[PDB]
C-alpha cells in the first residue's frame, strides 16, 4: 500500500494507440523515370539551381492562398504568415524548404509528382542530350525533378486545408510512396525534405544558401528567412 515517491517508469504514462498508416506506391511515368535517371546521374556545373526551383514552387502555392480567398474568403481569416523557411541540419545532412502555400492533397501528390507526363519532359531531355543547362528544366514543366541533383532522398511532407497531412517520398529508382502522415502536424502547406548526396553539402552553409538565393531567386514576393542552427 503506501508509497511516499515514485521512481519514473512506476509513472510513466502508457502509450496512446499505435496508429495504422496507409502507404501505396506508384511507379513514375516513363519520361519522369528517364528523366530521374538522367538528372542524377549527369554531371552538371549549375546543381544550384535546384533551390530556385523549389523556391519558385512554394511561392506559386502562396499565390494560390491569395487568389482562392477570391472564391473561399475564409482563407484571409487564417493568422498563418505566408512565407518560405529554410532549414539545413547539418547533423542529418538535410536541407528543408518550408512554405506556408495552398499544399497538396494526396490526389495532388499522386498526380502532380510523378504518374502524369508534362508534355515538354521529351523535348527538354533532348536539350540536355544537345548539351543545354539544366537551369533550363523549369521552362519545360519538370523543375520539381531538379531536387535530385543534390539530394539522394526527396521527402515531402504536405497539408492542404481539403485533405490530411500526406508524406510523398523517393529515392528514384523508378518508383515513389504515398503514405498517410498521422506525426507532427504541419499545418497548411509544404515542406521538402532534400537529403543530401554527400558531395554536395556546401547546400547546409548559410553562405552559401544566402549566395544561391540572391543570385536565382530574388523576387519571390513573401519574406524568405533561413534558419541558422548556433554552433555549439
Ligand atoms: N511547395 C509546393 N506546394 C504546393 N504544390 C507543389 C509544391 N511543389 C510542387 N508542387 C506541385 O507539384 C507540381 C509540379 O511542380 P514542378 O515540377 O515544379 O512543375 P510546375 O511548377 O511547372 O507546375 C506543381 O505544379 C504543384 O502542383
Ligand atoms: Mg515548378
Ligand atoms: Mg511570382
Amino acid at each position: 500500500v503506501p508509497r511516499g515517491s515514485h521512481m519514473p517508469e512506476e509513472t510513466q504514462t502508457q502509450d496512446q494507440p499505435m496508429e495504422e498508416e496507409e502507404v501505396e506506391t506508384f511507379a513514375f511515368q516513363a519520361e519522369i523515370a528517364q528523366l530521374m535517371s538522367l538528372i542524377i546521374n549527369t554531371f552538371y556545373s549549375n546543381k544550384e539551381i535546384f533551390l530556385r526551383e523549389l523556391i519558385s514552387n512554394s511561392s506559386d502555392a502562396l499565390d494560390k492562398i491569395r487568389y482562392e480567398s477570391l472564391t473561399d474568403p475564409s482563407k484571409l481569416d487564417s493568422g498563418k504568415e505566408l512565407h518560405i523557411n529554410l532549414i539545413p541540419n547539418k547533423q542529418d545532412r538535410t536541407l528543408t524548404i518550408v512554405d506556408t502555400g495552398i499544399g497538396m492533397t494526396k490526389a495532388d501528390l499522386i498526380n502532380n509528382l510523378g504518374t502524369i507526363a508534362a508534355s515538354g519532359t521529351k523535348a527538354f531531355m533532348e536539350a540536355l542530350q544537345a548539351g543545354a543547362d539544366i537551369s533550363m528544366i523549369g521552362q519545360f514543366g519538370v523543375g520539381f525533378y531538379s531536387a535530385y541533383l543534390v539530394a539522394e532522398k526527396v521527402t515531402v511532407i504536405t497539408k492542404h486545408n481539403d485533405d490530411e497531412q500526406y508524406a510523398w517520398e523517393s529515392s528514384a529508382g523508378g518508383s515513389f510512396t504515398v503514405r498517410t502522415d498521422t506525426g507532427e502536424p504541419m499545418g497548411r502547406g509544404t515542406k521538402v525534405i532534400l537529403h543530401l548526396k554527400e558531395d554536395q553539402t556546401e547546400y547546409l552553409e548559410e553562405r552559401r544558401i544566402k549566395e544561391i538565393v540572391k543570385k536565382h531567386s530574388q523576387f519571390i514576393g513573401y519574406p524568405i528567412t533561413l534558419f541558422v542552427e548556433k554552433e555549439r
